[PDB]
DNA sequence: CCGACAGCGCATCAGC
DNA sequence: GCTGATGCGCC
DNA sequence: GTCGG
């Protein structure tokens, strides 16, 4: 429900997360507090203890008893000091810079840089990625409006076909899975020439998207798999729309569903669903969907060509991307 | 008590 | 020059 | 940090 009932709890166990991700490169850690704080979310009750979380799936004694300091104090020591800490605080930021993990973000607030001013003086010690993660800072947190998404569809498909009308095209994500809204543009992309037994490929895709304008810059790019930057056109006198992030990956046609599959989420459904096949006698992973032998033994990859297979294998109701969730 | 927690493509760097 | 390590992003 | 063996 609403974030009042346990945003306190909550908000304290991601500030913690971020912290052991960003600072302290635990990033065990950083999934461990965040896995509570989301099922501390689900959970209908002003949690009143620590103990009463620890009933809880995720929630151990260590964040049961920060919960008890909380409570009672309404602060965190821990988190206390971590704020004081003139390096914890600009590391956690520079962080949000696109291509800046927790070693750069390290490595730049030692040598005096913390802040994206000081980004902005020093560009010549930013490789090309984090360039552009700084250029486009702000663009890169905001949300995508589904009806923006529809619109970047629209373009990339009927570009991709302007190439070659074989070329299968999918856009993944909460888009596929309906959402109002999306961080990023994923897209799979295919070709009856390209299976897993056989570079101009996804090359003269990216290549066009930068003639008619749309894709604007590159993070990186191969003959498999390319991370860039879109933006749709500027409707005259208006606000140019914001820089967005753009996947490309070309996946084999006989692995492509599967890929459709796994990049279509969520992956919280996914695990409800790898792990149903595990106790099914299947094993589903990016690219295929394999039988298991008596002694956990993996076998050949199984013919795939829709994503409705997948489900026939493992004997699951296809469920639909709109309701995909969990 | 103790290991696993996902694993891969690309960019870039270290060691040669 | 190359090969292997590493940092980064990312269901 | 938490879970499972
Ligand atoms: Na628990
Ligand atoms: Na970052
Ligand atoms: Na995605």
């Amino acid at each position: 429900p609403q974030e009042t009932l346990n945003g306190g709890i909550t908000d304290m166990l991601t500030e913690l997360a971020n912290f052991e991700k960003n600072v302290s490169q635990a990033i065990h850690k950083y999934n461990a507090y965040r896995k509570a704080a989301s099922v501390i979310a689900k959970y209908p009750h002003k949690i009143k203890s620590g103990a009463e979380a620890k009933k809880l799936p995720g929630v151990g004694t260590k964040i049961a008893e920060k919960i008890d300091e909380f409570l009672a104090t309404g602060k965190l020591r821990k988190l206390e000091k971590i704020r004081q800490d003139d390096t914890s605080s600009s590391i956690n930021f520079l962080t949000r810079v696109s291509g800046i993990g927790p070693s750069a973000a390290r490595k730049f607030v030692d040598e005096g840089i913390k802040t994206l001013e000081d980004l902005r003086k020093n560009e010549d010690k930013l490789n090309h990625h984090q360039r552009i993660g700084l250029k486009y800072f702000g663009d890169f947190e905001k949300r995508i409006p589904r009806e923006e998404m529809l619109q970047m569809q629209d373009i990339v498909l009927n570009e991709v076909k302007k190439v070659d009308s074989e070329y299968i095209a999918t856009v993944c994500g909460s888009f596929r899975r309906g959402a109002e809204s999306s961080g990023d543009m994923d897209v799979l992309l295919t070709h009856p020439s390209f299976t897993s037994e056989s570079p101009k490929l996804l090359h003269q895709v990216v290549e066009q998207l930068q003639k008619v304008h749309f894709i604007t810059d590159t993070l990186s790019k191969g003959e498999t798999k390319f991370m860039g930057v879109c933006q749709l056109p500027s409707k005259n006198d208006e606000k140019e729309y914001p820089h967005r992030r753009i996947d490309i990956r070309l996946i084999p046609k006989d692995q492509y569903y599967c890929g459709v599959l796994y990049f279509t989420g969520s992956d919280i459904f996914n695990k409800n669903m790898r792990a149903h096949a595990l106790e099914k006698g299947f094993t589903i992973n990016e690219y295929t969907i394999r039988p298991l032998g008596v002694t956990g033994v993996a076998g050949e990859p199984l013919p795939v060509d829709s994503e409705k297979d997948i489900f026939d294998y493992i004997q699951w109701k296809y469920r639909e991307p709109k309701d995909r969730s969990e």
